[PDB]
């Protein structure tokens, strides 16, 4: 039997470890944290997450799918809140099944350890990774109070999250080419409770965005009708724009307040302990972190957050990290042996993280700035019409994204074919009257092929 050690049980680590464990791997499985199963008198505050078609699937192979979305909340499109109009819902896609799915970070983890040791894995945890010895193939863990374990290893995924141990470690024995690309908006959580939105007829089944330009709030929904409503907003003021809104200018909850009040006024009424979270609950930072390579030889891969760290602005990194599960898998239990196996999985896997990581910054500016412009209307508007006369052939960069399993960098590629192709079409006309449908379409037809 294939052995393979598999440190972080989050969302990567758990899938490849079903996945692996139910063809006859033996997995051991070590993750810094306690179990959260044991249940304990802590107050667990869980975010939730978008889970999309590429999620989707990949819990569909492991035959996890239904258990997973029995505790999930349809999003049947986006409401979009602009001020001076009515908060208005675009649906998602063409057609009734094309929705996205609000579950619980918590909820799913513990189906995907649970699925894991079914399929035999075994779990340790309150181990968390502290080095790693390439040359005599040993490994280094430790509880909290810093006791430490060696363990022997044969083959060893990284699957532990933004600030990977493992990948760490490979820095001593591989250059990996890491770039760290910053990102200049911070965000916080906010919450809306049950009570606040059932009084105000916020939408349960749908995605909440408050674009509002340089930043903007996004709420999605929990089971239990509350809302988690998160502010992304820049850390400093640039010297530039000196009394533009950013987090160091709202010090406490009262400026907190006012600001919600003068630039989201219908959100403000929502939130009734908007002071307190914004004092209790840190200001996260965000970035992007790009790698040259995942793997060492055949020892050592990374998976996941682990491997490319993004920014969370198209609801792709957990879609991502489990359909790199499926992927690493697939590789391992039909290669030749492992280090073809890893190599095969960077080479597969890597451009197309590279464009997720482009599309997620991309789509920063679609969510805040783009959704309320008089140009952005007419594409959109143009583009329905494109999918209509061509459908194999034009099919919308957020659809290909989230709703089909094309591969990302195919998706991207197309995506500034069909983006250069309405942008063309509609300049210097304002309505859609004066636009040549068919010499549009012809332009689908000769530069996009079908699929
Ligand atoms: C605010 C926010 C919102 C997001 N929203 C979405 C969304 O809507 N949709 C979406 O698809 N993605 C979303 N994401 C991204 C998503 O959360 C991650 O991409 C996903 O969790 C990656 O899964 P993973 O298994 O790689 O890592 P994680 O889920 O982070 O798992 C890492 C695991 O490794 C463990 N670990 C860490 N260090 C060690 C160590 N040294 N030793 C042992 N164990 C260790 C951790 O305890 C954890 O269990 C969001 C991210 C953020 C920050
Ligand atoms: O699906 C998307 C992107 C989209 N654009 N137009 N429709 N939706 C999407 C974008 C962001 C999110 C998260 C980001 C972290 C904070 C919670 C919300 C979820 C999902
Ligand atoms: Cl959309
Ligand atoms: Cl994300």
């Amino acid at each position: 039997a294939r052995q393979v050690t598999i440190i972080g049980a989050g969302l990567a680590g758990t899938l490849v470890a079903r996945l692996l464990a139910r063809n006859g791997w033996q997995v051991n499985l070590f993750e810094r944290r306690p179990d959260p199963r044991i249940e304990t008198g802590a107050r667990g505050r869980s975010i939730n997450l978008a889970l999309a078609e590429r999620g989707a699937h990949a819990l569909r192979l492991a035959g996890l799918e239904r258990e997973v979305l029995a505790e999930a909340v349809m999003m049947r499109g986006r409401m979009v809140h602009v001020p001076g109009t009515p908060p208005n819902l675009q649906p998602y896609g063409r057609d009734d099944s094309e929705v996205i799915w609000s579950i619980n970070r918590d909820r799913l983890n513990r189906i995907l350890l649970d699925g894991a040791e079914a399929a035999g894995a075994s779990i340790h945890f309150n181990l968390g990774l502290d080095s790693v010895d390439f040359a005599r193939q040993r490994l280094t863990l430790s509880n909290v109070s810093g006791e430490r374990l060696e363990k022997r290893f044969h083959l060893l995924i990284g699957a532990d999250g933004c600030n990977s141990a493992v990948r760490q470690a490979m820095a001593s024995v591989v250059d990996l080419g890491e770039h760290l690309e910053t990102q200049p908006h911070g965000y916080k959580e906010l919450q809306i409770t049950p009570e606040a939105s059932a009084q105000f007829n916020l939408e349960p089944n749908a995605l909440h965005i408050w674009p509002h330009g340089d930043y903007m709030c996004i709420a999605l929904p929990n089971l239990d009708r509350s809302f988690t409503v998160t502010l992304f907003l820049h850390h400093q003021s640039p010297a530039a724009q000196p009394a533009s809104p950013s987090f160091a200018q709202l010090v406490d909850g009262h400026a907190a307040r006012r600001f919600f009040q003068r630039q989201f006024p219908d959100l403000s009424p929502m939130l009734d302990s908007l002071e307190q979270d914004f004092e209790h609950h840190p200001t996260g930072k965000l970035a992007t972190l790009r790698l040259t390579t995942w793997h060492v030889g055949g020892q050592a891969v990374l998976l996941g957050d682990a491997a490319h760290p993004m920014v969370p602005f198209h609801g792709q990194g957990m879609n991502c990290a489990l359909e790199d599960a499926v992927a690493l898998a697939e590789h391992l239990q039909s290669a030749a042996d492992n280090a073809s196996a890893l190599a095969a999985f960077t080479a597969q896997r890597q451009p197309d993280a590279l464009a997720i990581q482009a599309m997620a910054l991309e789509n920063y500016v679609e969510m805040s700035s783009k959704v309320a412009s008089p140009t952005y209307l007419l594409e959109r508007e143009l583009g329905q019409i494109m999918a209509q006369r061509q459908p194999t052939r034009f099919i919308p960069r957020y659809s290909m994204v989230t709703f089909s399993r094309l591969p990302y960098a195919q998706a991207m590629a197309r995506g500034q074919i069909q983006e250069q192709l309405l942008k063309f079409a509609v300049a210097n006309h304002s309505d859609l009257t004066s636009i040549n449908l068919d010499a549009v379409e012809h332009e689908v037809t000769r530069c996009l092929p079908p699929l």
